[PDB]
């Protein structure tokens, strides 16, 4: 993987050329596009930029995100050869700084559970996740040192977590979803992919230009909060693997380590979601299914259909659960900096189960809107088990604080 | 104008065919837009559908509202003949009610202060307002039935007010800004134009479904509270007529009218609205400031200009502002059903004044997201002047019913 962080300081010290750093992102790519299929298109002719942090930085954009100069498909056939006249507000956000679009990494049918052709870095058998599939992919396989995406169930954490990539997914509404295809207003968040945990900050700080992400360094003696979201179900070894060894290597640096158990309040939060997500999602994605239905994928158009039925009245008090539910989380962080859990149920599924993976340990955070961070911890059988943490709202920054703390942790 | 609830009877006892409805609505079109000026796009060869509530209704949009068939060019050139792929959620939400999309009202260049060539349908010397100029003039024209347009300051208000329609800016994120040109997605909210307060309830039940909409009726003996909102300094003689006589004819109706101050975490809600608004302003339309700078209207272009330094900081500071405006404001409501204020600073500016009118007595509100309904109170010279219905977030319907109450007292 490429480190974005490295690049800005080996160009800021002329160690390194931009055109360089563009020049190898091109030819990572090109070495291995046959293998992965990370990209819905690739712009050979991006060059770098001449100003900017994130000039000599190259960065892939999930197809459901509006770009001016190249195609944006939505992973959908309806959408085919589709050209918004502008680019997103996040796509300015990088370009403005100095980054160098170089393609549009692959999504799923309008960001849900279709797969795509896009093949696990780590094993060209397995599944790298979704519906961001292409862009943790892409950072996954050391083709570009950044890649932004999104999270409506658990599209930036998962997919991150199964190719072993660091990620996040900041505070809910933080970066503007607009001219990104909506699923669900109330959830979509846009994410960011990259290498370690710092380059993440550098990317943020790029973007917003907000100092909270200008000088992060390790977190000290984090006070850390473990959930293993009972409500969610029965999770897989592997999983559960990698969450002990972080927990471990945390102690070992000094953080503190206690258990604890999620509200009941919390609970409900967490089962809500579908329902909040799909009744949006018909409303969302009205003009598609009233005039294109058999055009939406598959399992798509099957989720849709199960929830045509859906009404206001159940859907308004998902949300006044979903508040309950951000009002009791936030006395969770009274006693805890932050919170470390599952990122996926276990190791990415093999490609036959035609599965992306079931965003359950993803979904809640999305909806109470904290600032979620993937690091990766081990492997199991060659696949990448990562652990989130997750921070009080509109605390990104310790965040990726703590998750660089739990790096280095890591690598004892 | 063309009331929406009476057609819909009518049509309903068959009275009325859909295809007479929109013949009417097509004729009432022809005979005034050549001097009105209201439709960028007129689409004479829409029909009416066979069912749904909203059959044989003919719907205006405003121009920087996504529609599929017709070109959606947000009052800019940079925008000329600009086709969105998908209709917008909220058109949507019309169409599978039954409604017709018979055209593309005209919107300011991105909704901002560029006025249009739209002219006030009481008197076509002055303005109809903006940014929903279109929508507005048509609708009070009596052209159509119901007209959708947006507001961040006071687009939606406002141009009721001036030019004598009823009208509601519904609580903040009820109808989803998917598929509308955003200026600021902390502001920005979808809004309706119609006949009397009335035909906003039964368009807000079509495209919904909620049951607060259904079955509304007048309110009776409501506790009404009055705002003046003195830190947006004193009105015109005309406005405080108008508000003046609405506070006689529903005391004289029953109504319990006390004059109310808002709480100071409130007046500092008004006052960085344009630092909210202004900032995701650099955000939302990054693109079109970078690469069509020059092409950018006048007006919209120099306040961009002159706010390129807003920093994260104040922005933030200024969100938790309104965040503290917001709780206290549902504060004042557990004294009053809803509040009574200005629509406008007074009647619509001549036209030669270059200026849609000051938002002033809008932004307030639609930063705290409550419900506004306009009401239509009297003409001074011909103008017209409202007066503003506010209710507590999530009481909409309350909103609509002291309308129609008000409404009723005014006719005595």
């Amino acid at each position: 993987m490429i480190s974005l962080a490295d690049l800005q300081r080996r160009i800021e010290t002329g160690e390194l050329s931009p055109n360089a750093a563009i020049a190898q992102s091109h030819a990572a790519i090109e070495a291995r596009e046959k293998e992965v299929h990370a990209f819905v298109r690739h712009d050979k002719s991006a060059r770098a930029q001449a100003s900017g942090p994130l000039r000599g930085i190259a960065v892939g954009i999930k197809d459901i995100i509006d770009t001016a100069n190249m195609p944006t498909e939505m992973g959908s056939e309806i959408y085919r050869g589709w050209q918004p006249r502008s680019d997103a507000p996040v796509v300015m956000m990088l370009k403005r700084a100095g980054a160098t679009i170089i393609g549009k990494t692959t999504t799923t049918a309008f960001a849900s559970r279709d797969p795509t052709a896009t093949l696990n870095p780590h094993n060209t058998g397995h599944s790298p996740g979704g519906s961001s599939s292409g862009s943790a992919a892409a950072v996954g396989a050391g083709m570009i040192p950044l890649a932004l995406g999104t999270q409506t169930g658990g599209s930036v954490i998962q997919p991150a977590a199964y190719c072993g990539t660091a990620a996040i997914k900041p505070s809910f509404r933080m970066l503007p979803t607009v001219g990104v295809k909506c699923y669900s207003w109330a959830l979509d968040t846009v994410g960011l992919f990259g290498a370690r945990a710092e380059d993440l900050a550098r990317g943020l700080l790029a973007m917003t230009g907000r100092s909270e992400f200008s000088g992060i360094v390790p977190a000290k003696a984090p006070r850390i909060g473990v959930v293993r979201q009972e409500f969610a179900g029965a999770v897989e070894p592997a999983a559960e693997q990698g969450l002990q060894a972080a927990i471990k290597a945390a102690e070992r640096a000094g953080a503190s380590v206690q258990a604890i158990d999620l509200p009941e309040a919390v609970h409900e939060a967490w089962r809500i979601h579908p329902i909040i997500q799909d009744f949006e999602a018909h409303r969302a994605l009205a003009w598609e299914f009233s005039e294109h239905h058999d055009e939406i994928a598959p399992m798509l158009r099957a989720s849709l259909d199960a929830t045509v039925g859906l009404t206001p009245k159940e859907y308004d008090e998902a949300r006044r659960i979903g508040r309950r539910g951000r009002r009791e989380l936030g006395e969770v962080f009274e006693g805890v900096d932050v919170l470390l859990t599952y990122s996926a149920p276990g190791t990415a599924p093999a490609k036959a189960l035609a599965s992306t993976g079931d965003p359950r340990y993803n979904r809640l955070w999305t909806l109470m809107g904290n600032p979620c961070v993937n690091v990766p911890v081990l492997k199991v059988g060659g696949l990448p088990i990562g652990v989130q943490v997750i921070a009080r709202f509109g605390n990104d920054a310790h965040a990726l604080a703590t998750a660089w703390f739990l790096e280095d942790a890591l690598a004892k």
